[PDB]
């Protein structure tokens, strides 16, 4: 097993922070970052705490979203230094930060979500959660850890929903046009939020929003990841 460690790409004079998914690492945007990287732009993908270990645990007791919203507000800042214009996405955890980052943070041009927001009762990630668990406790040649992970996962989430709904309430504060990308068969989070979202953003420039109509949820790895990347791309353009 080796340990995703966070990753750049140098570009001229655009840049895009690319944020990753819960339970997932900098490995989510391999294909993206690169797909960027050849259109010119420069790529920062950060790892946020608790993730990118061979131990699911560490997930939910060294990582919490106000970790993950100061990381996602440093990468943000690491690229404002650097480029002319910054862009910043990222999947589902990693878009709740990239949303907050165009409501409150200054001098991005634009951003926006390749998967819907977690927010109360509209997610199944428990069962995943657990599943990705298992997998890398086999491949770690390791025993279940099902009951330490329900002990903390539900207050995880909770907290998650938490600064979700926050975020979700100063979507009016979004002025930047914003991408929206949703996988059509995706059983982790409930894809009606992703039209919930669009129409949220009352006082955004432009919202370029786009469904994926046969993929599952990681449509930055799947089936979906060229189509995505050139929306993405276009989207970038556009501006």
């Amino acid at each position: 097993f080796r340990k995703p460690q966070p990753f750049e790409y140098e570009g001229t004079d655009t840049g895009v922070v690319l944020l990753h998914a819960y339970t997932g690492s900098p490995n989510d945007m391999n294909f993206m970052a690169r797909a960027l990287q050849r259109s010119g732009y420069g790529v920062y993908v950060p790892l946020f705490s608790g993730h990118g270990t061979v131990e699911p645990l560490d997930i939910l007791t060294k990582g919490n979203p106000d970790i993950w919203w100061a990381e996602s507000s440093a990468a943000v800042a690491h690229m404002t230094a650097k480029y002319a214009k910054v862009f910043v996405f990222g999947l589902s955890l990693g878009g709740i930060f990239a949303m907050k980052a165009l409501e409150t943070l200054p001098g991005i041009t634009a951003g926006g979500v390749f998967s819907s927001p977690i927010l109360p009762g509209k997610h199944h990630l428990v069962p995943g959660f657990l599943k990705y668990a298992e997998y890398m406790n086999r491949l770690a040649g390791k025993s279940d850890e099902s009951t330490q992970i329900l002990a903390y996962l539900p207050g995880q989430l909770a907290a998650i929903d938490q600064f979700a709904t926050t975020v979700a309430a100063d979507l009016n504060l979004v002025k930047q046009p914003t991408f929206i990308g949703q996988a059509g068969q995706d059983e982790l989070v409930d894809g009606r939020l992703a039209y919930q979202l669009r129409d949220a953003l009352i006082n955004a420039a432009r919202v370029d929003f786009h469904w994926y109509d046969d993929a599952k949820h990681v449509i930055t790895v799947n089936s979906a990841h060229h189509a995505l990347e050139e929306d993405v791309i276009a989207f970038m353009q556009q501006e």
